[PDB]
């Protein structure tokens, strides 16, 4: 019905993404029915995405989306529990 | 460009909405460009929405959306800074 564990742990994401230099979160969505969080972010380079994926992977199932350069690099992440 | 203060304070929303009995968060979205958070939730009654609005209003600019009954009551909130 609705994923409360992801809702709780989502509270750690601002502080976590906050540790990554040159990573701007432009949006993020929690979907309780799927228990996922999807995050869009941008940087001046790819390397902040690598740092973010590795950090998110410690406590989440992370999938990185495509990274595209516009001089901004744009990408996304899908998080699920684990 | 991107609203970091809302990103930070968004971390308090799960714990806050969590205090409200019979309020299920089905989704929520942060938009950094607008610096808003939009939340959809459901309950068995209207009263949890009242409790949630009042609590959110302490630290956010809150607008409650329409509440509609399906036996589930469905509504939403838009939060901005203040």
């Amino acid at each position: 019905s609705t994923d409360v564990a992801m809702l709780s742990w989502l509270a750690a994401l601002p502080a976590t993404l906050g540790q990554v230099k040159d990573l701007e979160i432009t949006s993020f969505k929690y979907d309780g029915q799927r228990g996922e969080v999807r995050i869009h972010a941008r940087s001046s380079d790819f390397q902040p995405f690598e740092q973010a994926r590795v950090k998110l992977a410690e406590k989440f199932n992370v999938e990185q989306g495509q990274l595209n350069r516009s001089n901004v690099v744009m990408g996304s992440f899908v998080l699920k529990r684990q």
